[PDB]
């Protein structure tokens, strides 16, 4: 499996990061899992579990209302763009950010927890050491290599994937929620989900960039077998690279 690894890598041009967790038995697939890689919008998971781990103390959170202005509007906003002029709960904008990667929603969320800083100390708190957002929307996309922000490695985001949507990172209504969202993904269809049988079930979180870089992190539930929690990053040396979904597919295939 390793093997296969290196060799769609050295083919790609690229580089590739991946960490399979396999909760059976916690096994990992490891390939630079411990390489940093910028994260793209799979950031966003973070983002809304953030705001989902408020709502725990805090019960009219989620039905807050938030204007949509058209001051507000990046430059890729699918559900956002359709409530200007009105108002978007944080429920709406979390299942727009995580569902459509929409980056207005992004921005709202952040904006509410009032910075980057904000959602690296949350993920500080689940246990995650490595985890830095450091930007907003859209220029968190840059994926300059060697570039620290925005960033994080395939093993401590599977760790933590792991932990938000199968273990002790948000109780129970919250993180049922956000499998969800999850799951209930459109963007995904050619990346990590190519690479499955398709009676397999799966929630994931996409992220393209600058640089090729194409990432998707994913809770990969088997018909007759514990679940897995894939990792997938890649990236490339050359800025106007073409994102590769069909990379990501591909290791799928592989490691499963």
């Amino acid at each position: 499996v390793q093997q296969q690894l290196e060799a769609l890598e050295k083919s790609s041009g690229g580089r590739l990061g991946v960490a399979l967790i396999n909760t059976a038995d916690n096994s990992q697939i490891l390939y630079r899992a411990d390489e940093r890689f910028a994260m793209c919008s799979t950031s966003k998971v973070m983002a809304a579990a953030a705001v989902l781990k408020q709502s725990e103390s805090d019960k009219h959170l989620l039905n807050q209302r938030v204007e949509i202005k058209k001051s507000d509007l990046v430059n890729y906003n699918p559900i956002a763009e359709k409530h200007v002029n009105g108002t978007m709960t944080l429920a709406e904008l979390g299942a727009a950010a995580l569902q459509y990667s929409d980056n207005t929603a992004m921005n709202k969320l952040i904006a509410h927890l009032g910075g980057p800083d904000k959602v690296t100390a949350f993920a500080r708190s689940l246990g995650d050491e490595t985890f830095r957002l450091d930007r907003t929307a859209p220029t968190l996309n840059t994926a300059i290599p060697g570039d620290p922000r925005d960033t994080t490695t395939p093993l401590a985001m599977a760790q933590t994937l792991k932990n938000l949507t199968l273990g002790k990172a948000l109780a129970e209504t919250q993180r049922a929620q956000l499998v969800t969202w999850l799951k209930g993904n459109t963007t995904g269809s050619a990346s990590i989900r190519a690479g499955l049988p398709k009676s397999w079930v799966v929630g994931d979180k996409t992220g393209s960039g600058d640089y090729g870089t194409t990432n998707d992190i994913a809770v990969i539930w088997p018909e007759n077998h514990a679940p897995l929690v894939l990792v997938t990053y890649f990236t490339q040396p050359e800025q106007k690279a073409e994102n590769r979904n069909d990379i990501l597919a591909a290791a799928a295939k592989i490691v499963t």
